[PDB]
């Protein structure tokens, strides 16, 4: 846990690697969300289309008299309508139990990933600013040192020489104190990048754990849902096949003749 | 069997009723053939469409590393491709085991129905021709009788009167023999309509028996076929759900970090 974050904080570009893992995870959830939604749409079209013809087949068959397997085919057409109804309900429940919690967790992970990336750019910008301020302060001290040296070659003129040496020495000491304070400030920003390093990778690991928790949960519910839908098929056809056994050819024409 | 044909041959319009039953039967098989064919087309579109996205989902997922439930989703996408393949094969077998033998028996029944209708029109036309010939022969005899009477009111003139009476009497006897032969011919055509009556209804009953034999057979094979297709679903989803049990959230990110 805390050991994993350290393995990654030791790696130069661990933050970027962790942030890249989060990008990849979100695209993966995005692709999985898009495939299920496209599949659901195709199944809605299938239910809608097969239910149109099955209903038309029902209206038609129920106006017929003494037709062979008329009741079997009425049941068969009705079974198709029930499957259609089950399909539409399954799609609606999938949009609710799968699409919504996964989509919600994904957008949450994307909002946090985008935030952490900006934070990471900010802390690195602050470090480059501290290094650049330090390079200026170093070059400033070189100049003040050069200045002091120029006033250090070797009584009205003596007092003046001493004054100019003392002033250049004060400016060389202040530019020394400044460049040294810049070293410290750059060291401070360096320790700050290490606080950010741990903070970003630990949060990215906790968010991925959470995402994986939602993904397993909604996948398990999806399988249970589609499993329940797949159960309705075999018993139906075996029952319809069993209904064929007491049918005798010509019995319906014989009923027709007797009715006439 | 032969008793049913008699019940119908006693009924005025039994032939027409039997021929109408055959028309209705063919339209019923036609509607059942059209519904299965339309349904099969919708299922082909469904297989084709879902197999496009499932393949694209496969190409995509197999390029990913350390993604949660990556193997589960590869299996899930692959299952969808297998169902698609099974659907296309089921449609092809339905066109072969259901559509073709039912369509072939239907067109056979329609070719025989159309023949029997023409035969029935022909035998009835022959009867109307015999009745119309009889009505003419009856009116002809009335005229010849009137003629004879006119030559029967009451020696050169006597011999002539006797000759004209004898000739009108010969013509009245020949027109009598003709109208009587027309009664017999109409009676003959009447017995001929009764031969046609039995022949047409017995053949229509045997054709309907045959049609019912093909319909039960191909329906039973259809149910067995679709029953076999419906079996592939439940075990698949319960297995996919079982695969979720050894998955631990964050394990893949942990593998990712260790690989980096």
């Amino acid at each position: 846990g805390e050991e994993l974050d350290l393995r990654l904080i030791r790696t130069k570009g661990g933050v970027d690697a962790a942030l890249e893992y989060a990008k990849t995870w979100s695209r993966y959830a995005k692709e999985l969300l898009a495939w299920t939604e496209k599949r659901a749409s195709y199944e809605l079209e299938f239910a809608k289309s097969t239910m149109k013809i099955a209903e038309a087949g029902k209206v038609s068959i129920q106006q017929q008299s003494h037709m062979p397997l008329q009741y079997i085919y009425t049941l068969f057409l009705e079974h198709d309508l029930s499957l259609g109804t089950l399909a539409m309900e399954t799609v609606a429940q999938q949009k609710r139990d799968y699409y919504q919690p996964l989509a919600a967790k994904r957008t949450e992970i994307e909002k946090w990933r985008k935030e952490f990336k900006e934070q990471w750019m900010k802390e690195q910008k602050r470090m480059n600013e501290a290094v650049q301020a330090l390079r200026r302060a170093q070059l400033q001290y070189v100049q003040r040192s050069e200045d002091l040296r120029a006033r250090s070659q070797g009584s009205k003129q003596q007092e003046r020489r001493r004054r100019s040496r003392e002033e250049a020495q004060a400016k060389a000491q202040e530019a020394e104190a400044l460049y040294q304070a810049c070293v410290r400030e750059a060291n401070a920003r360096q320790q700050d990048l290490e606080i950010a390093k741990q903070r970003i990778v630990s949060h990215v690991r906790k968010l991925v754990f959470q995402g994986d928790e939602v993904l397993r949960r909604v996948t398990l519910s999806l399988f249970g849902l589609r499993g329940a839908q797949a159960e309705r098929g075999p018993r139906a056809f075996a029952a319809l096949a069993e209904c064929c056994a007491p049918f005798e050819p010509g019995q319906r024409y014989q009923e027709f003749v007797r009715a006439l």
